[PDB]
């Protein structure tokens, strides 16, 4: 699988043959090249791309003058992509904050059909996040990891081909809603605290009930006890930190009109 | 009107007993009370058994 993207040249090796011959002991260096289990190497010589595929470990030369070599890295790497701003299918707004990990598949492909592979990789990743989650309902984003995730590859796998990268996973790692929508999306935690106090407020109601009862028959033998109560409420009242308005209201005033 | 038919049937079986009404008004009281700049003005009638 090709990317989509003589004479004379005897002469330029043979002088750089002499050349580094004339300059061994210090030019060697360059000329030799260690590749890793884990790394491969592309290799151009007269701007044409030595047969075969990436050239693998062990040891290699080159000519620096008429040679042009580059080394790429084959194992996993995580990147830590930049906070999203997003919509739910529901049009919920919110931030996510995700984590990509991939790998090169191709060496030869992630060399000479794509000037950046990994800018093309991290922006895909986050333009597929947003989309993804641009179906579902905030609910689902919660509950749906395996179907995110399985919606999510098939849209990467067939991007990233051509490119000669596999992405292997797109994670979250943070979820905010904006401050105005945090309580009023809370309803549901809020109203299950409130309902279990409801039942414990109405149990005092019932073991206070008997000492008011007791209270309220001994009060009403003299019924002007009751208004007394009623001033001392007043008084207390009053010594708290609020705005407290008093009317005396002269009722045999107001009678005579 | 596509909300129309379940309101209709929450209607009829809250209308069968007398509270259940009062009981959804004084829930929604307690919903606005939540919101911001929300002022409430609140009568307590008393009787002093005069
Ligand atoms: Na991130």
């Amino acid at each position: 699988r090709l990317p989509d993207s003589g004479p004379c040249g005897w002469i330029l090796v043979a002088f750089s043959f002499l050349f580094t011959v004339i300059t061994f002991p210090i030019s060697i260096w360059m000329c030799i090249k260690i590749i890793k289990e884990y790394e491969r190497a592309i290799i151009f010589r007269l701007g044409r791309i030595l047969q075969g595929g990436a050239k693998g470990p062990g040891l290699f030369f080159i000519l620096p003058c008429t040679d042009s070599f580059i080394k790429v890295d084959m194992r996993t790497i995580s990147f830590d992509i930049p906070p999203q701003e997003i919509l739910t299918k529901d049009s919920v707004t919110i931030s996510v904050d995700g984590v990509v990990y991939y790998r090169v598949q191709n060496a030869t492909l992630a060399v000479a059909n794509i000037t950046n592979a990994d800018s093309a990789t991290r922006l895909l990743a986050q333009t597929t996040l947003r989309n993804v989650l641009g179906t579902k309902n905030l609910s689902q984003i919660l509950s749906d990891r395996e179907e995110i995730a399985h919606n999510m590859q098939s849209t990467l796998d067939d991007a990233t081909d051509a490119w000669g990268i596999k992405v292997e996973r797109v994670e979250i790692k943070d979820v905010k809603l904006p401050v105005q929508l945090q309580r009023a999306m809370a309803a549901e935690a809020e109203a299950s605290r409130e309902a279990r106090a409801k039942v414990i407020a109405a149990e005092g109601e019932m073991n206070a009930s008997r000492a008011l009862k007791e209270a309220s028959m001994v009060i009403t033998e003299s019924p002007a006890a009751l208004q007394l109560r009623y001033l001392q409420t007043l008084t207390t009242i009053a010594a708290e930190k609020n705005s407290t308005i008093v009317f005396p209201l002269p009722i045999d005033m107001l009678q005579g009109i």
